[PDB]
């Protein structure tokens, strides 16, 4: 009823949307992994009379429910999707998207890692993002590669019209104690990549993590703090 949704407010197999700003929503879904339940976020950005989707809802059935919730709450067609790294919470559901007519995109690094690991593979390669600090425009957003952090391929997304910074899994929520799933992370490089984000987007008003509650710019410094602590 207005609060940011958690696993405890999202019915089973369900997706919820949350209005972040004019023409900007996050999507929230729940998934089980190795016997524990986790929330995860993605982004929806209005693109004229179409929508740009950032990240799947972590699974085929969750992503089908995401498309149904978008039709219910927004009613504009999702025409393109970007996955911000290769893990299942970002690409799981790309096959559903592709079969619904959505053009799916990711960096060549993400596509290679997804293919190697047996995850679903976005169709189109996003060039111009292979060097740390690189940025490219994609519809109503800017895509930014900050360097290795949560994964070597992780991208962040900025919505300039609303100063919304979607950090993906390279950014953690304020309540977080540890650095999440670090299986593919570069803990030594992560603080430097977060510094790049801070330097590039100092006017960000809302910061959205890959999992958990959005907040302000404080999420960036907090993420660096928890990552250095985990590393130590
Ligand atoms: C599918 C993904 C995955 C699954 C389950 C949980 C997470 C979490 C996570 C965990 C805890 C917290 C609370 S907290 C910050 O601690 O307070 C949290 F907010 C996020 C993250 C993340 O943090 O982004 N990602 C997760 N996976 C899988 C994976 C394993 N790897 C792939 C392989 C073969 N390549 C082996 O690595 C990954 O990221
Ligand atoms: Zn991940
Ligand atoms: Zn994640």
């Amino acid at each position: 009823s207005g609060e940011y949704p958690t696993v405890n407010e999202i019915p089973v197999g369900e997706v919820r949307l949350y209005q972040i700003a004019d023409g900007v929503w996050s999507h929230i879904a729940t998934q089980s992994f190795d016997g524990a339940v986790y929330p995860s976020n993605g982004l929806i950005v209005r693109d004229g009379d179409e929508l740009l989707l950032i990240d799947t809802a972590w699974g085929a059935k969750n992503t089908a429910a995401l498309l149904a919730e978008i039709e219910k709450q927004i009613g504009l067609p999702v025409t393109r999707a970007v996955s911000t790294h290769f893990h299942d919470d970002r690409v799981g559901g790309v096959d559903v998207l592709r079969a619904a007519g959505v053009a799916t995109y990711a960096s060549p690094s993400t596509r290679r890692l997804a293919e190697a690991e047996g995850n679903e593979i976005p169709t189109h390669s996003l060039e111009g993002l292979s060097s740390s600090g690189d940025a490219v425009r994609f519809g109503p957003v800017e895509l930014f590669y900050p360097g290795a952090a949560h994964s070597t391929d992780n991208l962040v997304v900025y919505v300039p019209s609303a100063n919304v910074l979607y950090g993906g899994c390279a950014v953690h929520e304020l309540s977080s104690t540890s650095a999440g799933n670090v299986a593919d992370a570069d803990l030594a490089e992560w603080p430097t990549s977060v510094e790049r984000i801070q330097k590039h987007y100092p006017e960000a008003e809302v910061v959205i993590p890959g999992h958990g509650l959005p907040g302000g710019l404080d999420l960036l410094q907090h993420t660096a703090n928890v990552v250095k602590a985990h590393k130590n």
